[PDB]
């Protein structure tokens, strides 16, 4: 339990820097094993996975390996999973979490999220499509998923519950539910200097909810200027002799935001702990606040026509 940590509203602690375990589609899923071992040797305790990545076997094998040989204990690991759009029906939530625990060979996850606020046809295929390649959308009472999330916590299957990719109104719906037992501890969303999420952040904090960031570092499209090509991150990196990456990471930390980051490169994975080594100044923080340009690199476009698509409201 030794940590660079913030407390969540149910009294559990999460490491403020975590390792994402979704892979490039061109990687063998086994790559998440190797990367997890590397991230563990680098000093990472927080691992972020979901049913849908198809990486949870490999990550658990990585972690169990490093428990066996005594690098870490289970209690030193903060592990996150998420229920996928296809299992949001209340009966389907715990069944999917129990499956995940089978794949990991765990007793529990530390955190369990609703991945999106959008249901798809059950069950086995993660992207159920019809004749013309369009997702088959489903209906569910999210308040009922939540109740089901809530029972998973009571059963000891997960230590905390939260959500991901909710807008503030979808968050509201949960918080105003009659008979609510547990608030989401977090809302995990895309967050970076180009999409700094200040209004959602401000709303979460007002409701005792932690913001957890991903997409933290952001042919014509592919090769046009990128988030880390950003001139101000470039100069602040040199001004600090850190990387542009490490500026954007530290930006988030000084804002009380939990950061997830990933990389295929070990040297890259190790550099993340540098985020603990320096500090940005009040003025650099305010300059960095000025980069916000409503740039959403991860809009989930195939879901765009779903009634519950989170990315329409302002925040």
């Amino acid at each position: 339990s030794k940590c660079h940590c913030v407390i969540l509203n149910d009294g559990n602690f999460i490491p403020v820097l975590g390792f994402g375990t979704a892979l490039p589609l061109e990687c063998p899923k086994s790559k998440a094993k190797e990367l997890t071992k590397i991230a563990i040797d680098a000093g990472f305790h927080h691992f972020d996975s979901a049913s849908v990545y198809n990486t949870e076997d490999h990550v658990g094998e990585a972690i169990r390996s490093k428990i066996a040989d005594g690098t870490v204990r289970r209690e030193d690991i903060f592990y996150t999973s998420k229920v996928w759009c296809t299992s949001l029906h209340p009966e389907l939530v715990r069944a999917s979490l129990e499956r995940s625990l089978q794949k990991l060979q765990f007793d529990y996850v530390d955190l369990y999220l609703i991945h999106y606020p959008m249901a798809l046809k059950p069950g086995e295929e993660n992207f159920p499509v019809d004749e013309h390649g369009k997702l088959i959308f489903d209906r569910v009472d999210l308040c009922a998923t939540w109740e089901a999330m809530e029972k998973c916590k009571d059963a000891g299957l997960t230590k905390s519950i939260g959500v991901s990719n909710f807008n503030y109104r979808q968050l509201e719906m949960i918080l105003n539910k009659p008979g609510l037992k547990y608030k989401p501890v977090c809302n995990q969303v895309e967050c970076h200097p180009y999409l700094n999420q200040m209004k959602l952040l401000d709303f979460c904090k007002s409701k005792d909810i932690v913001l957890v960031a991903y997409g933290v570092l952001g042919w014509v499209d592919q090769n046009s200027p990128v988030l880390l090509d950003e001139p101000v991150l470039g100069s602040m990196a040199k001004k600090y002799n850190r990387t542009p990456a490490l500026i954007a990471l530290r930006y988030q930390l000084q804002r009380g935001i939990v950061v997830l980051n990933t990389s295929l490169k070990e040297e890259r994975i190790k550099e993340n702990m540098q985020v603990f080594e320096f500090q940005l100044s009040s003025e650099d923080m305010k300059v960095l606040d000025g980069l916000n340009r409503n740039m959403r690199y991860i809009p989930a476009a195939i879901f765009k026509g779903h009634p519950n698509w989170p990315f329409l409201d302002e925040y």
